[PDB]
C-alpha cells in the first residue's frame, strides 16, 4: 500500500512518524511521503502536531508525487469535502446570514461567518454616512453581527459582506 500502485487522488492509511515545523512524514510501509502543514486542514494550520501526532495511523489522500514515483504529497484536508465549494449553495449573494468581528482594520471589519469561513466588509458598505469611514465607528471585534453575502471567490479564498444591508435607512424615523 505504497507508491508501488499508489495514484494521485487516492486515499491510503499512513503512519506519522515525523513533525517538522513545516510539514510530516507519513510512512506509506516503505517510503516517505511529506504532509505540507497547510494540507493538514481547511485553515489555517501552524504545526502539524495540532493535528497529528508522531506513530499515529491516520488516512491521507495522495495530492502530488516526486520526479518519477520515489516521494508523494500528503493531505488531510482532501478527505471531507471544503466547506467553500458548496458555500456556493450554502449561502450565496444575497443571503442573510449572521457573523462576527474577528479582526478591524483600517479599510474594513473582517467578519466570520463559521468555522472555517470568514468574510470581511469594506468600509464603504458598512455604514451609509461616509465611504471610508473607520470600521471602528461601526463596529468593534468580538461583536457579533449580521451582513449579507456580495461576493465570495472561494478560488481567491476570500469572502465579501455587506453590514449596511443589515442597518437601518436614514430616511426613516
Amino acid at each position: 500500500g505504497a507508491m508501488e500502485t499508489l495514484q494521485e487522488g487516492s486515499e491510503v492509511k499512513g503512519i506519522v512518524k515525523n513533525l517538522t515545523d513545516y510539514g510530516a512524514f507519513v510512512d506509506l510501509g516503505g517510503v516517505d511521503g511529506l504532509l505540507h502543514i497547510t494540507d493538514m486542514a481547511w485553515k489555517r494550520v501552524k504545526h502539524p502536531s495540532e493535528i497529528v501526532n508522531v506513530g499515529d495511523e491516520i488516512l491521507v489522500k495522495v495530492l502530488k508525487f516526486d520526479r518519477d514515483r520515489t516521494r508523494v504529497s500528503l493531505g488531510l484536508k482532501q478527505l471531507g469535502e471544503d466547506p467553500w465549494v458548496a458555500i456556493a449553495k450554502r449561502y450565496p449573494e444575497g443571503h442573510k446570514l449572521s457573523g462576527r468581528v474577528t479582526n478591524l482594520t483600517d479599510y474594513g471589519c473582517f467578519v466570520e461567518i463559521e468555522e472555517g469561513v470568514e468574510g470581511l466588509v469594506h468600509v464603504s458598505e458598512m455604514d451609509w454616512t461616509n465611504k471610508n469611514i473607520h470600521p471602528s465607528k461601526v463596529v468593534n471585534v468580538g461583536d457579533e453581527v449580521e451582513v449579507m453575502v456580495l461576493e465570495i471567490d472561494e478560488e481567491r479564498r476570500r469572502i465579501s459582506l455587506g453590514l449596511k444591508q443589515c442597518k437601518a435607512n436614514p430616511w426613516q424615523s
